[PDB]
């Protein structure tokens, strides 16, 4: 009975985001997405530690879905027969039926189609939630992503001025719980099922072994560093489906920050470090002023440097000596 | 010398709240409350784990006290001779004498009467605080509740519009520290005193064994689920006297949220998950749009599903297919 | 080429703050500071536990630096030959080069001079960040402080009214990780280098042994209690470079709070407890209304009472019985 135009989106793997308009003259449409669940053993660190991951579309985090307020989001969720467990999807952006979870439980070999109306603006978590103790387990195994619901007029600063980003990145942070054997090495498992008992015991102690961006230590460094140029306004969407995080751009700021992630609220300005509550997404925009390398971290520095939670930006452009200068290089003390 | 009318309140056990007006034409009064401390061994989980609780009025949390700005709150605190320890009360809503703690220390067999002027609006924690290492121990043993100080004109959205709730619930979250014996079973103790040494050792490691609403795993489920109807605006007051929490209504939102809990500040709008700082209360209101079961959790999902921190709402009314619909039920993949 | 007047500041040890103007008619200047790194073994608790500290200017936290928006901050960082490690400095208030860290790495026997323009108002962390796993280690060893960048018109409430403080204190909170030996006693080490392996292993488990203000349990109690008088407006700057905190003034409030610490945002009003995200500074002002002793804590009460995180205020003036009174002193129950 819903007679609106249909638009398909081709999702892209994080940290990139599929093409979209900020402000739009389009009216509501039914925006069609497909997510295909993949359970797979992956490597999560430079030492070769393995992990029984469970993913939407093969990635941790799942891809960012972008729509506008008043759109209808129609998702085909697919659980191929090559998987071992039931799965579903809960959208924090949606209203009713446990976010959609109560309507989307699918066994291996099945698919389901859910539609929800995007009545709330902001960035929001989505995650699997099959029931009971499976809920945390599927989430901390990687089954979480985000969806961004933009105002049709684009973003604003709460004082009448438009805020337009030149690019957007999606940083999904994942707390992981990898058990150790008696001598202190990380364990490997043959299936998610086999990993479950030891993983749950560790989970209940509330200390992760790894905290990573984009699924692996170092994922967003080297060839895969984030990039910008001086003068570019970059939006960084950050999600954490289970545990708090405190993002910080080393050498920069959050010029405009929605730490609770919801665009009906004005952004805060000029932040050093912001806070993503476990179970949410937030967003920060920054206009780069200086070239060079920046690190984007959670500012629990133990997590950042020792447990995996560091990304880099490589920024091109001209150095601004008015903003910062080395007046005297390192020299022997007089 | 204070010549105002006196009004007695009959407190009720959480999650319910004693009857009160939102907006009022009454001027200030002296509002009289009684709290009677009870130390008691209770069951906190479905496996029969026991716990040496210490409570105001027999409940965890202690009952919600509701007054208006400019009222005077006169509390008779009673420590019956059947208890073993000294106790007191600190109101975060009050000014002076460590919140009242320095004026209310009572041995078993004694009572005291404290009056404080409600000069600050919002929801606030109250808790026992007898001195030194006893302070955390009495709090994490259950000796905490909340008090709500309403504006005399009721709540507003910060943009001129009244916000009236149809009902209010009080969810008190309790971090508990139950030691285990060598083979890994929870220990039982004959008295709070006997539980103290092992409990303190565990407390200092900062990981709870249980995180519960209303004193027990499953307290706010089944016959004791929270309830609403589609179209009802429900206020949920959430407190945590010792440790952070991140509330989330699964399948809903926080339409208007005071996460720091203080009504002199405008609410934020349209939240997915909010944050209650340890040592505070916050409040969220939501107008239900869909029938069915909702879960109200802390969105550390390990705490929610595995350590006890899940409540349910059962909501009656008509399903709204515009907001959400299952377009295609689970089916075999083509 | 920068032709502005130069002004030297004599830094003072926390919790005190060097003399400065709130509102000023001065235009921009180059404000000159010196920080001299000291590695030293210190006592951190009343039991005599020792700790391999690394400090700016000999203190934990490092001293508060105060300037105005648009000033240039020129810091001479000195690493004497008596130290063992390289060190640097990252200012969260600065733009570029990892906050200055990429321009300030100095070996023992060297110094460097960095200048940055104070373009962002608020309170901000500064900390050492030499690279890799050294970053958390130097920070949690004590190498962090703060800088306050005031508006030239002083502070305001966001509604047109000036907020002038009568005094300001700087409370730096430090999470410390002191390993234990087999029988459960804290270990002592002969050098920071020797402490590193055991300290890193503990750090990665994310539970501190101590959480202190001003470098030691009890530092801000007794002779060294903070002080005020009834009617005095006190600003409390609170920093935490690595881990979250939840400040609370027991018996008081946060009348005006910048919990994210940034003066381009209006303060929140009337808070009980606020939240300092790890990697940030925040600020709260309170006008004292009652004499007596107050405690200033993190409201994880286990951390406050058992791990070290309690300061006192001693406040002089006249008791206000309208705000609070003991109606009936402790007496036997009728
Ligand atoms: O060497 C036997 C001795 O080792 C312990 C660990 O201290 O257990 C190890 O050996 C057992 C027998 O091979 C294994 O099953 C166990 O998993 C391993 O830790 C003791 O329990 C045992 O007495
Ligand atoms: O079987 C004795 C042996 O067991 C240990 C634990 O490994 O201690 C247990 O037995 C002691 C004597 O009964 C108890 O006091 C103790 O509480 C219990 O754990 C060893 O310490 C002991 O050598
Ligand atoms: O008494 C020897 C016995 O003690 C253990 C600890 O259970 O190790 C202790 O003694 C070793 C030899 O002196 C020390 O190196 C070690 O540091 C200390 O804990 C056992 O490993 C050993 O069998
Ligand atoms: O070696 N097993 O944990
Ligand atoms: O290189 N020393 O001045
Ligand atoms: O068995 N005692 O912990
Ligand atoms: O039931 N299978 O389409
Ligand atoms: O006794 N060494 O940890
Ligand atoms: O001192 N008893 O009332
Ligand atoms: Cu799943
Ligand atoms: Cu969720
Ligand atoms: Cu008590
Ligand atoms: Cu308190
Ligand atoms: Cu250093
Ligand atoms: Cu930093």
């Amino acid at each position: 009975d819903l007679k609106l135009p249909r638009q398909k989106v081709e999702l892209v793997a994080p940290p990139f985001v599929h093409a979209h308009e900020q402000a739009t003259k389009q009216g509501p449409k039914i925006v069609e997405f497909k997510l295909t669940i993949e359970e797979k053993k992956v490597v999560i660190d430079e030492k070769g530690t393995t992990f029984q991951a469970m993913t939407f579309n093969g990635s941790m985090p799942g891809p960012l879905m972008v729509v506008h307020e008043g759109d209808y989001v129609e998702t085909t969720l697919v659980n191929p027969a090559t998987n071992t467990m039931p799965h579903n999807i809960d959208f924090h952006s949606a209203t009713g039926a446990l976010g959609g979870g109560a309507l989307t439980l699918i066994n291996p070999g099945e698919q389901v189609v859910l539609r929800w109306k995007a009545t709330k603006t902001g960035v929001f978590v989505y995650h699997c939630a099959p029931g009971g103790p499976m809920i945390p387990w599927h989430v901390v195994s990687g089954m979480n992503g985000a969806v961004m619901v933009l105002p049709r007029d684009g973003l604003n600063d709460g004082k009448g001025h438009a805020l337009k980003y030149d690019k957007v990145y999606y940083v999904g942070e994942q707390d992981m719980y990898v058990p150790r054997d008696e001598k202190g090495n990380f364990k490997s498992y043959d299936s998610p099922g086999e990993a479950f008992t030891d993983t749950e015991e560790m989970m209940k102690k509330l200390i992760p072994s790894h905290v990573v961006f984009n699924g692996k230590v170092g994922a967003l460094t080297g060839k895969n560093a984030l990039t910008a140029n001086v003068g570019e306004n970059v939006l960084i969407v950050h999600s954490q489906a289970n545990r708090d995080s405190r993002p910080h751009l080393i050498g920069g700021h959050g010029d405009y920050v929605w730490e609770t992630g919801k665009f009906g609220n004005a952004p805060e300005v000029g932040l050093e470090t912001w806070f993503i509550r476990g179970g949410s997404a937030g967003a920060a925009m920054y206009k780069f002023m200086q070239p060079g390398i920046y690190a984007y971290v959670t500012h629990n520095l133990i997590e950042a440097a020792d447990l995996c939670a560091t990304a880099h930006f490589k920024v091109e452009g001209k150095w601004n000596d008015d903003l910062m200068t080395q007046v005297k290089a390192p020299a022997e003390i007089p």
